[PDB]
């Protein structure tokens, strides 16, 4: 079963300048805990954004989507489409699409769950930003309480499931 997991600002930004334009350790820990032991599917640009001690993401089957047939991605499985990523030779009980914006758009129609972190950070979008997908009426969700990070940002977790 396919789920998406992402963190966004309220304005809908998920990425900027090849990374994520805020710091939120509670959300990184949330991501690690939900995905550990499972398959994580990502676009090539998100693979390229992973810091060194996280490339590959440890304890998870990393699957990278690219059109570059000869791509070198040590510690990851390279595939040529999202549909390939979602058709493993070796099934996983849980597969998480972990970004980026390009892959979320392709995966959202194939998914039954989205785990969304909302970050109250003032981030008016900039021209090159990666932006969150939008959930339409086929999705319904529940929201956690607004929390404050030890780092100071307000945030909260939403869980959406396909109707
Ligand atoms: N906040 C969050 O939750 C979160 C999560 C993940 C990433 N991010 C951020 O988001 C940004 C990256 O996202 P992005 O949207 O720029 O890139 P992306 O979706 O991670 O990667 C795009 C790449 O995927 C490949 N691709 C796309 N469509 C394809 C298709 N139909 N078939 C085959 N390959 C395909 C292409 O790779 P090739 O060019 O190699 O062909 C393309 O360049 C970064 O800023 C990262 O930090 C944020
Ligand atoms: C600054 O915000 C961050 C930092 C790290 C991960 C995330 C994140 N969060 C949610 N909810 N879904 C996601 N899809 C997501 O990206 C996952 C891909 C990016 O992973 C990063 C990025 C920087 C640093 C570390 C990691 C992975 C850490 C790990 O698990 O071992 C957000």
């Amino acid at each position: 079963s396919v789920g998406l997991i992402w963190a966004q600002s309220t304005s809908g930004v998920i990425g900027r300048d090849g990374g994520i334009p805020w710091r939120l350790p509670e959300d990184l820990a949330h991501f690690k805990r939900l995905t550990m032991g499972h398959t994580v599917v990502m676009g090539r640009r998100t693979w390229d954004s992973l810091p060194a001690a996280h490339r590959p993401l440890p304890g998870r089957r990393n699957v990278v989507v690219t059109r570059q047939t000869g791509l070198v991605a040590h510690g990851a499985q390279v595939v040529g489409s999202l549909e390939q990523a979602l058709s493993p030779a070796e099934p996983d009980a849980a597969t998480w699409v972990i970004g980026g914006a390009q892959i979320y758009a392709l995966a959202l129609p194939l998914a039954n769950r989205c785990e969304v972190t909302e970050v109250d950070v003032d981030l008016p979008p900039e021209d090159e930003d990666a932006l969150a997908p939008v959930l339409d009426q086929t999705w319904a969700g529940t929201s956690g309480e607004w929390l404050v990070s030890r780092s100071g940002l307000r945030y909260r977790m939403h869980s959406y499931r396909r109707l």
